[PDB]
């Protein structure tokens, strides 16, 4: 009774509608540049499971400008390599998506250059291993950089020529990521590490667990098992995602929806507003992964369920319509953080989040 397809081209006309910039071939300059690279992310993931091709014209338009130098960090030289690792991860991975929608080998160019870019803040001698965050600083190993660059090198080690490479270099960095204490003891990941004042040794910092440090790493898990055939890659992302969906974790509500940890105090600033959506695109590709290795009918049933429960719950209560004019002929969908408390604004990284859910149910 719900069209995934439909719904999400509705939510990707309401994105464009009202935060597609076409002076900047960017949406929402007020809003952080890397989640113009997350929603870039959703629009190809779109067209690649649907097999349509309306948003590619402009998709290119916003590569080609966003590739450019940036403004902010000219030393990068351009094609997405900013200030923050985490800001190129993301752009990376649209790239690696771009590629796999296209064939284009432009696009997987760019995420070349984007990870001998990362791995230049790969240090050995803190933490044992990881990148910072933050170029200009360097004091902060995080969850969501190495997740981004982990998912990066894998998924290089199954599109690049020099393979091997990327394949030592992802195995590598997850059995770190593994090692570092940022998985804890429920199998989620805390926002990152703290460093002792007088040892020097790492420890998981304690710091909320947010659901889209609950995601990339599962597809940088899958794309570990497509290069490696050894499906305890795909166990432990199972894992990881099973204690996302038992509510006593806290991230799935009574109700089955997934909760981010500021929607209770209506605290989700703009960059937690767009969490959610990234971690559902990454459970269907486990979902996808886990029924392709097994011939169990019923394999990634549960989390098939999960994204058609949150679908339903952030159709039905999160939605509201676009008014049209004799003028403006725009039409589509909005939607806001809660995937199920009511609709009451729509930002873009709420957008792009909503857009998200209803790619990761194509
Ligand atoms: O005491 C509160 C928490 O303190 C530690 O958490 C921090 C942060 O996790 C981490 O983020 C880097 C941080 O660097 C600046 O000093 C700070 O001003 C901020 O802008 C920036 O995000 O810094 C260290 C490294 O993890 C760490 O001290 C936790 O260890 C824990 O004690 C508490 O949860």
């Amino acid at each position: 009774s719900l069209n995934s397809t439909g719904l999400a081209q509705a939510a990707i006309n309401g994105l464009n509608a009202r935060f597609y910039e076409s002076s900047n071939a960017r949406w929402s300059s007020d809003e952080p540049w890397w989640i113009s690279g997350v929603a870039l992310t959703m629009v190809i993931e779109y067209m690649r499971r649907s097999g349509s091709k309306e948003y590619l014209d402009q998709v290119e338009d916003v590569i080609e400008v966003q590739r450019q130098p940036l403004s902010w960090w000219p030393s990068g030289e351009g094609e997405f390599r900013a200030d923050a690792t985490d800001d190129t991860g993301w752009w990376a991975l649209a790239m690696v998506r771009m590629y796999d929608l296209t064939g284009n080998e432009d696009y997987l160019n760019i995420s070349i250059k984007d990870e001998a870019y990362m791995r230049q803040w790969w240090t050995d001698t803190e933490c044992g291993g990881g990148l910072y965050v933050d170029i200009q600083d360097l004091t902060y190993k995080n969850a969501i950089a190495n997740e981004l660059y982990l998912k990066l090198v894998a998924s290089l080690a199954n599109r690049a020529p020099n393979a091997t490479i990327y394949l030592d270099r992802a195995q590598q960095a997850w059995t770190w990521f593994l090692g570092s204490g940022m998985i804890n003891g429920v199998n989620l990941i805390n926002d990152g590490l703290a460093r002792d004042s007088n040892t020097g040794s790492c420890y998981n910092n304690r710091l909320p667990v947010w659901t889209y440090n609950q995601g990339v790493i599962l597809g940088a898990l899958v794309e570990l098992y497509h290069a490696t055939k050894d499906e305890s890659y795909l166990l432990s992302a199972q894992a990881i995602a099973d204690a996302v969906l038992s509510p006593s974790n806290g991230l799935t509500s009574s109700s089955g929806v997934l909760t981010e940890t500021c929607e209770g105090s209506d605290s989700c600033n703009q960059d937690q507003q767009v969490f959610k959506g990234v971690f559902a695109l990454n459970l269907a590709e486990l979902g996808d992964a886990v029924a392709g290795a097994s011939s169990d009918p019923d394999a990634g049933q549960d989390y098939r369920e999960y994204l058609d429960t949150n679908m339903q719950s952030m159709y039905a209560n999160d939605r509201s319509e676009i008014v049209p004019t004799l003028f403006d002929s725009s039409t589509g969908d909005l939607y806001d953080v809660s995937w199920s408390g009511p609709f009451r604004n729509a930002t873009m990284p709420k957008q792009a989040s909503a857009i998200g859910l209803y790619v990761a149910n194509i």
